[PDB]
């Protein structure tokens, strides 16, 4: 089957078009094309990118991230009140591109980036894309565009 790629955002100057942030305990800013999340210490803050209409199903999530502390990646189904941890990512000083399988058995309409250690470490995200296909079959439209 042909995979469907959905670019949520490439360079960000604000929240992605068609998305809200249903997170807590962070302030967000935008510079260099990154969504810059500054969690508040003690809050275990998260951005929870909420798709205003419709849902994704399985597949994979791709994004560029750099991060001062561990970052937990999750997805949620709002109607079902269920969250699913996808991955925890170690600190990195430089952007890394991740492509991760989403093994959640339900559709998801939120994607979360959470300050796992709760110590307020900043998180920088660019180039967030969903594919209906697997992480291994991902043909990256961001790098192709370059």
């Amino acid at each position: 089957v042909r995979a469907t790629y959905t670019v949520i955002f490439k360079n960000a100057s604000g929240l992605p078009n068609g998305y809200d942030n249903w997170g807590w305990g962070c302030t967000l800013s935008y510079y260099g094309g990154a969504m810059i999340i500054n969690p508040q210490e003690g809050k275990y803050g998260a951005v929870s990118l909420k798709r205003n209409s419709g849902s994704f199903r399985g597949g994979s999530l791709r994004f560029d991230m750099k991060n001062e502390g561990k970052v937990k990646i999750l997805v949620e189904n709002s109607e079902a009140d269920e969250a699913f941890e996808v991955e925890t990512i170690s600190p990195s000083d430089e952007y890394v591109t991740y492509i991760l399988d989403v093994d959640f058995d339900l559709p998801f309409d939120r994607i979360d980036f959470q300050d796992a250690p709760g110590n307020g470490d900043r998180i920088w995200i660019k180039n967030l894309v969903h594919s209906t296909g697997s992480a291994d079959d991902f043909v990256d439209p961001i790098n192709l565009h370059h």
